[PDB]
């Protein structure tokens, strides 16, 4: 049988995947809510000649994921329960309000288009939440009765972002494919001594140009900024120093956490420069040396750098922040983290 | 001096002349609660080869504005404000949350780009105000003082659309430019023996292929719709028969609002087809007949319908919308107003 409350099926198409994540944590918290089962989002890649979709299955454990709140894979939505549950005449787009006619337009732009394509879906009609007290921030019940409305469908993520402290804890629930498991847990095992310290190097050139738009007057969170200076940045201010560090301070800080642990080696996982060469020099004071994967897999290296004895994170990049939540919370008690300049 | 309290701009970025002063209505409460001055908006026309901005006052009166809370105009703000007040370094564009780097990507599109560009403003970084508990449905004063936000800049109106039925007694104080008034009356005591009857004809084919998608089982408002059939239409349902009514109803309803009132003439406002012919064929057996203005000129119309002994609207018209407002709320009593299909 069918859920009798409902769907709910979204899609993560806001920035890369440390954004989608981090809004995912707060979609799975309001399914919860609402009492409807979770249609578990295709992930987005753009690193290739077209955006292409990745099923949650290929990432994450669906068994795990369960333990939180009722889900279904888009395999299972797409294949058994939209045809009959939600045919395409009452395939409604859920958003905020009407916008620049007005409505949602659920379905325009990259990767809105492909997205929903990649379901052969497309939307009859228009629904706004933006009139319930309170938003998304758990009426919906009165509002979306589940025999009018089977599946609430979001073009955009029904969550905040940067993501609210309340919420993180839910990365607990999001365990790596034992294929990811295994690909990390082998490269350990073959090339990192342990203990071993992982750091994340964010330093691609559009990264820096955002660190540099730093206001530090403002102080605003920027990304997830609020997972080392807590939230709206109470304990401290955002620096560029913070956002990207120099290849000095990196070299610097690496060696002290090298000695401060007695570290055997060093994992790197960058999106650009893994600066090796610059890291072995530095560590051979220590005989140890650092390594990174070839190529580099984004969510393997995620993985390794959650099983690491010690991780240094760049405190703004929301691709750390899942690093920080899986060490915090996979477990139970929280495995150390630390990040650059804090 | 300039208001130490700051200012608040905005653009009416979403949809034509009615869509633009349903949202200014929201924007003027909204400014009142947050005690700041608000820049009377560009109000923006399609109906050329490029948008074009048309200032507030020469389409409504600043003196009756100011009646209902602190305004400055466009002109005002641009020459004698900004330049000390808000400097291109502090231009920030203000919205709900990050969108698809994420941010409120304020100037992309159309208006978005013109309405700016028009007052030669560019925005340096972006503040967002979503996890304010209540919205803009008036916590603000703490997240942004004046010394360092000077200037709230929306490029989308911080106000529900369709507009709320709190706001609609707001049309009390827009009245129509002097200019505006004169015209209406000049028109009015050459063609218009009274009493006379107006009405407004939204005929256009896009029109229609928006009635045409009326899901009246789902019977949500759609536009101005709530101005008939109430808040979340608890009066009744809205029909195909009300948002586009045929030839024939229209001019069987003409013709019994005539005879109801004694009418001497009939005005029409309309979006394409005036239907003059067909209603003065209508009209023969009450020897009297139905006037245009040749063009059309769209304010002057809305000032003509407001000034009629009876209008009659589309219910579904955000354009009707003004008309039922004004005459319900300009003077101290309402001024009699129907629709057609109701
Ligand atoms: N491979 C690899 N790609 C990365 C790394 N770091 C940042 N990237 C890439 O750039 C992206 C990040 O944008 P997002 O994860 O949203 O993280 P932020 O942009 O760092 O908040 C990440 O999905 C990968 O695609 C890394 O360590 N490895
Ligand atoms: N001139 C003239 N233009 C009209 C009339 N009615 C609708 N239009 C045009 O089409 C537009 C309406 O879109 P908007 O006013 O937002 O009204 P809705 O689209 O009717 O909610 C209106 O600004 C004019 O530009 C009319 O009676 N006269
Ligand atoms: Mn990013
Ligand atoms: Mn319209």
């Amino acid at each position: 049988a069918t859920d009798p409350n409902g769907y709910i099926v979204f899609c993560p198409c806001m920035g890369r995947f440390g954004n989608q994540v981090d809004q995912f944590l707060g979609v799975l918290a309001f399914a919860k809510a609402l009492d409807r089962t979770l249609v578990l989002p295709n992930f987005i890649e753009f690193k290739h000649p077209e955006t292409k979709m990745i099923p949650f299955e290929f990432l994450f454990q669906v068994g795990t994921v369960a333990k939180y709140t009722r889900v279904v894979t888009m395999q299972e939505f797409t294949k058994k329960i939209m045809p009959t549950v939600w045919p395409p005449e009452k395939r409604k787009a859920f958003c905020w309000t009407p916008r620049q006619e007005p409505g949602c337009h659920s379905k325009e732009g990259n990767p809105f288009g492909p997205y929903w394509d990649q379901i052969d879906v497309s939307f009859v009609g228009d629904e706004y939440f933006g009139d319930i007290p309170g938003g998304f921030d758990l009426k919906w019940l009165e509002k979306f009765p589940s025999e009018e409305y089977p599946v609430l469908a979001f073009s955009s993520a029904p969550a905040p972002f940067p993501s609210k402290g309340k919420v993180w804890s839910i990365q607990k629930y999001l365990r790596w494919s034992s294929r990811i498991t295994e690909q990390a847990k082998k490269f350990i095992s073959a090339n990192l001594a342990k203990p071993f310290v992982a750091v994340h190097l964010r330093n691609d050139a559009d990264w820096v140009r955002v660190c540099e738009h730093i206001d530090t007057t403002t102080n605003r969170p920027l990304f997830a900024s609020e997972q080392c200076l807590g939230e709206g940045h109470h304990l401290g201010t955002l620096t560029k120093e913070i956002c990207s560090p120099s290849k000095q301070q990196i070299l610097e800080q690496i060696v002290e956490k090298v000695g401060s642990i007695g570290a055997k080696s060093v994992f790197v996982a960058s999106d650009k420069d893994h600066m090796i060469d610059e890291i072995n020099e530095a560590l051979k004071p220590y005989e140890i040396e650092a390594h990174r994967q070839e190529p580099d897999d984004m969510y393997t290296s995620l993985a390794i750098m959650g099983r690491a004895d010690l991780f240094v994170g760049n405190c703004v990049s929301t691709f750390s922040h899942i690093v920080k939540r899986e060490r915090d919370h996979a477990g139970q008690s929280p495995r150390p983290s630390a990040f650059f300049g804090i």
